[PDB]
Order: C-alpha cells, then sequence, then structure tokens
C-alpha cells in the first residue's frame, strides 16, 4: 500500500444547516467526520441546563454563536464566547447551561470512533461548583504554575479564549512574513507539558490574510476545519469549495490543501495528529 | 460503562495447519483479528526468498514451527526458531528466506487496521539489501545490559529477535524464585533496551507461564489480546466463552472480557495487543477480580 | 549525614549597599551566594553598550530599579522593567544597553560555582550582534498559550522576559481566588511554555505573595534559596535566626533551614535556587511543618 | 573550561598494603570535584550493618572470591570485575563468610551531594529475596508488568563474566573505534538510561597493540584497569599502567591509550548530571 488509503472523503458543510447535529462523510451512518474523530453542532436553548457527567472520550467545543451560556469542568465555570476553544478533558466532570436569552451553538469534536476501536469507552453519571469562575486564568495561563500541581493527561486550561488567541494571530502579522502553506498558524498548548491540549486531538488556529493564495500541503492527519471568520476558496486535492463564515470542511489524509482567500480568514482545525505523532506515523509534505 | 467489539475467537492448529492464512473474529471481510490488529499464519517453503521492503506498519513474527529459515532487518539476518519473538520495525527494510529443507511457519502480527483508520499507510520496495552486519550482531550490542555510547535508534527496539531459549528460561527461573501472580502466573513483557518501553510503538508483546494445575483468578483489560499457545494445554474462560486449548492454538480476548485459565501441563502463552497506544492516550485500564 | 550538612550560611544584605557587586555569605572569596550559585548586583550607566557573547553558564536578571535599558537574546531585545525576570539562556548570544538616562541595576543569578565544579565552562565572544527579531516577538509566539508548529528548542525557555506587570497580576489574581498557602503565601513557579518545566535546566525561579499580617508556618527544602524582596516588608526566621526586611533586600535560606515569615505589608518575594538539578537527580526534598 | 582537579594515577600494589583516593584537592576527600573514589577491604568473617543514604554508590570488585553485597532484600556474590550498585535510598550491607581478603573500588557522589545540600542518611532499624532474583526479572530483555521504580536500575551487579563477553563479542563483529577501542555503557533496563542519576559507568576493551587518538570530554573520569597494560596520556603528564591501577582524566584534558596486551578499562564519571543540564561536550 503505497500512500495512504482514503478512509474519509473531502467534505463541506455551509453553515446554512438545521438553521445536536451529526456530520459524517463516506462513512454514512457511522456518526464520524473522520475515521477517527466525531464532529457535530450543538444548540442550547435559553434556560436549558445539563447534568454533569464524565467519560474516557476527549472533547472540545468551539463556540459558533451566542453569549450568556457556560460550560463547567470539574466544578468550574467558564463563559462561552464566540471563537473560544473550550475543552472537557477525558475523565473530568463537565456540564453546561444557559440561564440567558440567546440560543448558543457550538462545534463538538470527540474521539468517539477512536476510543471505540481501541476498546476504551467508560462513562459515568455524577451522583457542585466549589471553584470560582476565572480560576484557571492566573493559575495556569500566565506562564506560571503552582508548586505541587501534579497531573498526567491534562491541560488545566479549558478555555482558550478567542480574544486572546485571535490577538496572537494578529500580532504575529506585524512581526514577520506568512508561511506560504499555512499563513500565520499556531497550535494550542498544554502549559503543563508543552504538549497537546488533549492526548488524542490536536488543535490549531490559523490566519490567512486577504488575497492569500497559499501552496499545496499534505498531512496524515485527516483534519476538520471551521471558518471562524473570513472567506474564500479551498482546494482539497481536486475538489474545490467556497467558504464563508462558520462553514466547516474536512481534509482527509494525504489530500493536498490550499487556500485562496478574499477576506482575512481565521480557520480552526483539529485532528488525531497527537495519536499519530505518539506512534511514529505522522508525515507531512509541503507540495 | 465499558464497550468494545471484536468477539472472542479460537482457532485450533491441527484444523488449520492444512495450508498466509488470515484469521478474523466476527469482523468477517475486514481482514483483522481485532479492531486494530491483524494476525495470520505465514508459510515460507524451502527455496523461497522475499525481496526487501519497508512500510510504516509495524510487524512481528512468532515462530510456530520449522527450522532453517532466516529473517532479515536493515542488514542483518537472524535465524528463526520455534518461539522466537521477531520483529520488523516500522520504517526499516526487511526480507526473509528458507535455504533449508523444512517448511517454516510463523504468526504474523501487524497494526494494519490501526494505521488504515489513522491514515498513515506508506510502503516501498528496495531499489535485496546487502548484509552489512554479521549475524548475531545485535545481541552484544543491545541485548546484554549495555549499549553503544553513540547510537541513534528510534521509535523501536534494536533487538529484532527475542529468542525463546532466552525468554522461556526467564519464565522458568522465575518459578523457582516465587509465587506466581494469581491472575497471570509468571508473566513478563518484552522490552526495548534503549527506552525501557514496548518493542514497537503500536504493539505490546508478553510471555507467560501458567504452571500445571493452575486456575487463575478473573481479570479484565482494555486491550483486546491475541494469545498464542507456544506449549501446553488447558482451558480458558473468555467473558461467557470457554475453549479447550493445545499447542499452537490461537485465541482472542476482547476488551473488558473476563479472562482466566485452567491448566494441565505447564503452558506457555505468548500474546500481544495495542496496549501501547491506549497507555499513550491515557485510556488503558485494568481490573483484577 | 543524617540531614544535609549543606553549607552556605543564613545571610541578609539590605539595599543600603549602593555602588559589578556580588554577594558572598560565609563562603568568603569564592564569589558564591550559595555553594552552587552566584548572585550579585550589576549596574548599567546611562550610555553603556555591552558587546555580545555566549557561555555555558545559565543566567537570570531580575530588575530592581531604573528605566530605559534593554537586553538582547539571540537578536531580539526587550525593555527592562522593575520586577522583570529575564533570562539569558546558555549558549545563546546575549547583550544589553542603556540609551536612556537613569542608571539601571539588576540582580544577577548564574550557575557559575556549579558549572566549575562540573567542568563545563565554555565561553565565546561574538565577532563584532544584529537585531533579527522585532521587539515583543516572543510574547505572542510563546507566551500566549500557543506555540509554532515546526519550532526547534533546546533546554531553553524561549520566553526571555516574564514581565512583572503580568507576574504581579497573577499573584494578585490569586488572592481573589482563595486562601493563602499557610507556608508560602501565594506562590507560583515561572514555567517554560515548550516543556512545562524550569526556565533553565540548572535554575528555578519563584514569585510569591505574602499578604500583610501573614505569619507563615515553617518549611524546609534541600535547595538553598536566594530571596529578593521586590516590595513590601516584614520578618524572616531562617532556622533559629531572624531578619528584618524591606524593599529590594535579599537573603539566603540554606538547605534544610526552617523558614517562616511575618509581614507588616503585602510582600512579594523573588527567589531562585538549584532546584532543577536536584529534581533531575531524585534528591529534592521538602518538609512542611 | 577550568576543571578543578588534576591528572592522577595510583599504582595498585603500592597502596594495596578503607583507602581514599585524593588528587591535588588535598583534604577535600574526593578523587574529582564531584565524585569520591577509594578502595575498601573486608577481611574474612567481617559483616557490616545494613544502612542507606541518598548518596549513590557503586563498587567494582578488585579481587577476592567469597563475599557478597546485599541490596534491599537480596544478596549477590562479589566476583572480580563485577559492577555492583547500591542505589540511593535502598538499604545495603555486605559480608564474607569465606577466607581471603575482598578488595573493591568505591565510587560515590559525596562531593556533589554536599555541594547540593541533599545528604540524608539512616542506620537500619533480613532476606526476602533469593540470590540471582534480579537476573531473569530485569536483565533478560523483559520486565514485570506492574514494575514501577525510579531513580535507579533494579540490576545491581553487572557481572564481569557477562560484561566482558560483550566486549569480546564485539571484536568479532567489527573494528575498534579509533579513540576508545570497543567501549560500552552499562544501562538501566527500565529506562535505557544510566544505572544511577549522578554517575555513568563504562567498560572498554583496548586491544593488543592499539594506539588510540586523542579525545576530550567534560566529565572528569576515573579509570580502573581490570586487566592489561600499556601507557596513557592525560593532557600532557603521561603514565604507564597495569592491572588494577587507577587514574583520572580531568575535564578537557585529552586522553589516549597505547596498549601492550589486551586491556579492559572501567570508568565512571558525573556525565549523567551534565547531559541532564545540557552541559556535556566531547571532541575527537
Ligand atoms: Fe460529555
Ligand atoms: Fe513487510
Ligand atoms: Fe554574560
Ligand atoms: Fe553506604
Amino acid at each position: 500500500p503505497k500512500t495512504p488509503n482514503a478512509n474519509c472523503a473531502p467534505a463541506y458543510w455551509n453553515y446554512q444547516e438545521i438553521r445536536l447535529v451529526l456530520e459524517n462523510p463516506a462513512l454514512r451512518g457511522q456518526s464520524s467526520i473522520t475515521a477517527t474523530l466525531y464532529a457535530g453542532l450543538q444548540l442550547i436553548m435559553p434556560g436549558e441546563v445539563a447534568p454533569s457527567h464524565r467519560h474516557n472520550q476527549s472533547a472540545l467545543r468551539f463556540i459558533v454563536e451566542g453569549k450568556g451560556a457556560f460550560t463547567a469542568v470539574d466544578g468550574e465555570r467558564t463563559p462561552m464566547n464566540e471563537g473560544d476553544f473550550i475543552l472537557t478533558p477525558q475523565w473530568r466532570w463537565h456540564d453546561h447551561g444557559n440561564p440567558g436569552d440567546e440560543p448558543v451553538i457550538w462545534l463538538d469534536g470527540l474521539d468517539l470512533p477512536l476510543v471505540n476501536i481501541l476498546g476504551c469507552g467508560f462513562a459515568e453519571d455524577y451522583p457542585p461548583v466549589t471553584r470560582k469562575e476565572g480560576d484557571y486564568l492566573p493559575r495556569y495561563a500566565a506562564n506560571m504554575l503552582p508548586l505541587r500541581h501534579q497531573t498526567g493527561n491534562s491541560s488545566p486550561i479549558f478555555n482558550y479564549r478567542y480574544d486572546r488567541s485571535r490577538e496572537v494571530l494578529h500580532d504575529l502579522t506585524r512581526l514577520g512574513d506568512a508561511d506560504e502553506w499555512d499563513g500565520y498558524k499556531m497550535r494550542y498548548v498544554n502549559p503543563v507539558t508543552g504538549g497537546y491540549p488533549m492526548p488524542s486531538m490536536g488543535a490549531f488556529l490559523q490566519l490567512l490574510p486577504k488575497g492569500f493564495a497559499s501552496r499545496v500541503a499534505r498531512t496524515t492527519d485527516s483534519t476538520i476545519y471551521h471558518v471562524v471568520e473570513g472567506s474564500g476558496q479551498v482546494i482539497i486535492g481536486n475538489e474545490t469549495f467556497s467558504f464563508s463564515a462558520k462553514d466547516i470542511f474536512v481534509v482527509p489524509t494525504w489530500h493536498g490543501v490550499s487556500f485562496q482567500t478574499t477576506q482575512d480568514s481565521v480557520l480552526f482545525s483539529f485532528s488525531d495528529r497527537p495519536v499519530q505523532e505518539a506512534l511514529g506515523l505522522f508525515r507531512e509534505a509541503r507540495y
């Protein structure tokens, strides 16, 4: 088998859908956007709350629209705002609600199909705030850490705020030239290990300035992209798609990808890269 | 609450020896012994030689029978003997031959299904591959508790033959030193000497002696497991199924299925699984009842 | 011994010694603050330019006073403000300037004694060093909880300036969130965002907040510590001996000497030790009484 | 680099008739700035009480059959050339219930630990493990499933019969390195790392008429001739050597050998700590 087999097709969804909702490709009725990962959208209507649970599946939430909701992790709440990269770690209590006036929508991504082929699905229901909102900020997210922290699997940061993260990308355009494949791209980091925010999924935020025509890249990580702002086209080895704000597309293994933008576009992505790099199977080609 | 599915399976060596023979559980069509792992009986007949190739799927070969063939890795050849845990590490050239009489059969293990779902399948042909390293080279270099001061291996173990003469005598020395674990008997894990880790990044491999008359306690793990009976006989209990086993048989213990063994005869069980990947993702879990 | 001999003796200096000036305890003539670390006071006069070099000795610079000056590391330069914990990683070119008025003094900490004992002292002058990197480049690239994708690093925190204004705000933000640790106040370790570990391999660095009125319990650690009052005032009880402290002073707690505090104002202490080397060797130890 | 110690050599046999090995650091009781070395004798029928300290130590047997060292449960015979470890914070003792004097080369990290301030130690307020237990458990490329240890190799005697046979096996597998001959580092099978965190140990075989070229490293190294004879150069100041002699190459002093026999050299230094700090260097 020279070169990676498909396992997943290129795929586009224009954020004119419902408006929970699964997104799947060439894996019809497998509930999975990739062969490894799951993606879908989720709505919480005003007043709704959810009970708190825990499972081995890892999960990220990237907020699409709506303010006044919150997600809690292990007793701590964090406000969800547009573009926030919220995580709920793999064996930590989580729940949410909005006592607000706005429907709130987000992108969920979980490694359900991967945990399912590894055989490692466990889940339990809670039988308790105790944790001031905003705690994780100074405790883990200003380049310093408590003396006796101790964790294994982590990222005590469960909200990579957009206002922060977007700002990074913008400050970087004053400081150098864009990379010709990816624009101004950065990976979200676990400040305890320098590693991935979560063990199975890696996550990225990238800016592609107006008028950008990057080159062709391939990676082994089938990749779920999400347009947080901006617009233009993408080419996914051959197939082309037009994208506008809040669309979502998937780039399968070894499919060349390129971007041609007509606005300053900020793309969010995630994939099983960490699992690949852990085994020594990640591979990249810029051409 | 748990899950998981590859189904318990058994194959008897006498009713399957009349033959590569892929074996699947209840994933029929999927060329796979587990949801992540592939396993087969390979046969190389006197006079056969396979050209050199490389692929980033990791692989192991446990010799079931036959003497006189050799496997080669990145240069050096190694004789293949009954019970040898040989491996062809990931992106490193490999080939094999049988310049002897006697047909040589072994058990193949590959993380095929796993690399296909991850998307990382590359492979290529040697452009054979001259020897370079005297046969036997790796044993003083990497197998005697020392190591060269300036060596750059990578992801996998420079020992590509963990020999049974050596490994069967560990388990045997261990019985005159102490109690047998009550679930496992005398079980040990093969180890990469450069890192202390698993021999290959995606697969783990274990050997275990279960003394004659042994009746272990029930255990579960998250890592679905492929067992090979290298020697011995007895009964096994896999979550709701029970098999009688004998020399060379093969059985699979799917995730979170209770295993326990009942032995007549000192039985040596080789197995393997995708444990390293679950430990790498903080998903491995064990319950010993 | 039973408990660490450890020698450097308890010491206190007092910002009354205005003067490139180092501190020695009871190790006279060794230019050592402790048995592994050097500490002193360097002044840059309004106009000076240091040429640029690299050495195996790690170094930190913690600004005590004056404004206008900069330091550069591998090309990029940053402003120096009161309370800033700046590094010059080992084997990477560094220099500074003062194009301003106002003399600029800082505390130097370097692993000088240690590296001599270990035998690892290399020193190179640069041939006549340009910019390369705009000012405030490391901030968004490494200090905002994200990293570049193909970034190459080595043992070195790419963050060379842990600003005080961000750092002081952390400890403040901590007071609003919970009680004070009974032994340290509100204490945090500066962290290498690439690794999560120590900013330098031989040196560790802390910032703690000791609210007004606080009366800590007594603690001990094997790491001989250099404390520096960025602000505030109070008492310190360093194993049987006690010192009065005020803004900018420095004092040393030698290994396994009990340390406790009693502040009359909200106090903020900078400290560093050879902790990292002791943890790397599994020799670090603390008792919280 | 400065490196504060000097080149030293001691003629075994001369010295032979515990003994501390001090260079030009007169009084510091340290063969290097970081390590201590010395000979220890254990007369027939003498037994030492069990004790422990967070200082690391090794023992390389010089001579004498009979006798053993016990570590946390198990004892091991001491045979000429065996690299025995007493990991930090693990009870150790020894004894010989046989005839004959038992000499051994002592290596410890004492200067390092004082300079760091981490000296703790206990006088043991007892078997539990059969002799040779560690050999199948740890030293046959396998390991127990639920091992867990740290900061220490579970193998506590790297038998010279084995170690020596490695070096021998290697002369049949390829050529000598122009600098070291056939050299090799002992390893912790649980980590692939060094047997203890502060000290690294090597065994090298210098063939018959070998004549190495010049090397430098930043770790002050202690050599001990297990067998053979020859000359050594240590940044100037050469030395002629023979069985069981010991010498020291200070940091960034060039080292070379010229042998007349087929000689084996055991060595230990503070390399682990260096490389851990990113401070280790080497020139050929
Ligand atoms: Fe959930
Ligand atoms: Fe193959
Ligand atoms: Fe300097
Ligand atoms: Fe001792």
